[PDB]
């Protein structure tokens, strides 16, 4: 994850998230993590 981010893009250095969608993800009603 080391690549020195935040230079001229201001947060989120090159993100695929733009116009992609599928099953509306699985996170949209409580995110229960392994306690």
């Amino acid at each position: 994850e080391k690549l020195k981010q935040d230079i001229l893009n201001l947060r989120t250095d090159i993100s695929t998230s733009s116009s992609s969608i599928s099953s509306s993800e699985e996170n949209d009603f409580w995110q229960p993590k392994p306690t």
